[PDB]
C-alpha cells in the first residue's frame, strides 16, 4: 500500500514488482561518471516500511547502475535517482524514457531483542 | 513459497536467505565489461512476489556485481543474469560454480491509497 | 525484530529503514579499487530473516558503492563491509561517519511448490 504524486511515475501491471520512474529531460552520462536524477515524485508508505528505487533490465545491461534508493517511510522530498555509468559506452537517456522503478517493502528493523548466548 | 524448474539452480539449507545459481560453461569477464550469463532457471512465485537476482560474497569481494535482478511475477521466461566486472582484474568463472543467488520477497507495491495533507 | 551487539551499529529512528554502520578507522578508496571494511557488528534474526547491508544516500552521490551485503540467518560472525569506489575520483572515509546502513527483512525462499503447468 502507499499514496504518491507526481509525473514521472507511471500506474503498473499486478504483476510487475515496482512502479516505472521516467526521466526528465534528455541526458548524456559519459562512461563512470554519476549524475543526480530529479524526479516530482513523493510517496507516503505505511509504518515499518520504506520505497526501494532499483534498475530495470534493459538499462542494466547497457551499465546504468542505480546507486543508494532506500526511500525511508520519514522522508516527505522529492526522488531523487542517482544513477553512475558503469558501462565502457556513454549512455543516453531520451525524456519520458523509463529508467529505474520503485518497488515498496516492509522492513522489521525495530523491537531490538536481548541477545542469546545459546 | 516457489515453484522452480532447471538445472542451474541448488537447493538450499534453511538458514540460508537464496538460492545459488551455477554458472553454465567458463567465462572470462574483463574489466569494466558487463556479460549477460544464461540460466536455465524459470520460478513460479505467488500473487504479489518477486524474485530477487544478487550478489554472493566470495564474487562481491573480487569486484563481480549482479546488475538488474527484479524477476517479476509476470514473467515466464528463464533468468538471465546480467553481470558487470568493477573490478580491477579480469574475472574468470568456471562451469558449475555459484555465481549470484536468488531471493524471493513480498512486495507491496498495489493498493494506491490517497495522499494524507496532515 | 533483531538481537545484536557491537559498537559499531547506531540506534536508528522509527521513520528509518536501517540502522547506520560506521567506519572504524580512516581509510582512502582509490578509484576503481575493492576494499573489505570490518565491523564489530553481530546480529540474530528471526527464521526465514535476513539482514540487508546497502548504501546511504550521502555516500552513493559519492561513487561509494556497497556490493554483496546478504546477511544470512545462520551466520555467526561480525559483518564485513565489501566497498567499491565506481566515481571519478579517491574517496575518504573518516573514522566514526556512517557509510552503509543495515535492514532487516523476512524472505519467502523455501516451501518448494510442485509447478503449474497451467
Ligand atoms: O537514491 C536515493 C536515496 C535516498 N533518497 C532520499 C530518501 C531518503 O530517505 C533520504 C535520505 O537522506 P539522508 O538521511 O540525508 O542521507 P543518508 O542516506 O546519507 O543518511 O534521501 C533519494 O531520494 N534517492
Ligand atoms: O537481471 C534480470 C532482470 C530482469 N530479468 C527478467 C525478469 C523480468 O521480469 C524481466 C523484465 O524484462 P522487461 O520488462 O522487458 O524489461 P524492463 O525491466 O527494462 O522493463 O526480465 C532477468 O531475467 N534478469
Ligand atoms: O557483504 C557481505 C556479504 C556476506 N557477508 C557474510 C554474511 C553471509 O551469511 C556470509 C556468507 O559467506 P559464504 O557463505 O562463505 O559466501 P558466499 O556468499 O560466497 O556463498 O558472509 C558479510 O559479512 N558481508
Ligand atoms: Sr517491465
Ligand atoms: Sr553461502
Ligand atoms: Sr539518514
Amino acid at each position: 500500500m502507499l499514496a504518491y504524486q507526481g509525473t514521472q511515475i507511471k500506474e503498473k501491471r499486478d504483476e510487475d514488482a515496482g512502479f516505472d520512474l521516467c526521466v526528465p529531460y534528455d541526458i548524456m552520462i559519459p562512461v563512470s561518471d554519476t549524475k543526480i536524477i530529479p524526479t516530482d515524485v513523493k510517496i507516503q508508505v505505511p509504518p515499518n516500511s520504506f520505497g526501494w528505487v532499483t534498475g530495470k533490465s534493459s538499462m542494466a545491461k547497457q551499465g546504468l547502475l542505480i546507486n543508494g534508493g532506500i526511500i525511508d517511510e520519514g522522508y516527505t522530498g522529492e526522488i531523487q535517482v542517482i544513477c553512475t555509468n558503469i558501462g565502457k559506452s556513454n549512455i543516453k537517456l531520451i525524456e519520458g524514457q523509463k529508467f529505474a522503478q520503485l518497488i515498496i517493502l516492509q522492513h522489521h528493523s525495530n523491537s531490538r531483542q536481548p541477545w542469546d548466548e545459546n
